[PDB]
């Protein structure tokens, strides 16, 4: 089709708006929620160009736990703060997520 103006087509690799698929049971939406809470507390005032992903079911995709925690951090390894409180928070909210 025409072309001009490139949009709707991936507007960013740093902002994403679904992460997860908060449905069916609450909790996940409450992860959703939680994170737009965190993560807007994470930085608040810095950018760092965000982390190149955020679902650890994207790169991981395994069942372990012990390696899920490495690729939190190798993740926002990049970022300011550790995601000690978020890789708690989030595998205590959630522990589960596709078995």
């Amino acid at each position: 089709g025409p072309g001009g103006s490139p949009g709707g087509l991936q507007k960013r690799h740093a902002r994403v708006d679904v992460k997860y698929d908060r449905r069916e049971l609450q909790r996940r939406l409450d992860v959703e929620k939680w994170i737009d809470g965190r993560l807007e507390e994470l930085y608040r005032g810095r950018e760092a160009d965000m982390p190149d992903e955020v679902n650890i079911d994207e790169l991981l995709e395994l069942e372990s736990e012990e390696e899920r925690s490495r690729k939190i951090q190798g993740l926002l390894k990049s970022c300011t703060n550790p995601t000690e409180n978020f890789v708690q928070e989030l595998l205590v909210k959630l522990r589960g997520l596709h078995k």
